[PDB]
């Protein structure tokens, strides 16, 4: 009645995870893996590829170590769906997240993606 619900909610799943686990001391990246486990086609090749760049920047902005596994699972599901081993960043980024990444973690991620 009168108040027709007009609010963009839960569109950005990644945003919700990062925001929720940030605003709450949860900081449990494992939930992200639980999400990325769900075999669903989230995006298209170019969509996910570009969103790689977008998320690259947005992730760098938070410089958060405790979301590493989150960002990995996000980027891995994105490029896995995109079907590409490549990686690219925004003009502003000028910084490889991989350099901060624990290579030990990235091994398993690529182990899956490259398959």
């Amino acid at each position: 009645m009168a108040h027709h619900h007009h609010h963009h909610m839960f569109l950005d799943d990644v945003n919700v995870f990062l925001d929720d686990l940030n605003t709450n001391p949860i900081t449990d990246e494992w939930y992200m893996s639980n999400f990325a486990d769900k075999h669903i086609k989230i995006l298209e090749s170019y969509e996910a590829f570009d969103i790689l760049k977008q998320f690259v920047d947005y992730m760098i902005e938070e410089h958060d170590e405790k979301s590493e596994y989150e960002i990995m699972e996000i980027l891995r599901q994105l490029k896995y769906q995109a079907d590409t081993n490549e990686k690219f960043y925004t003009n502003t980024q000028k910084q490889k997240i991989v350099e901060l990444y624990k290579q030990e973690i990235s091994q398993d991620i690529l182990n899956e993606i490259f398959r």
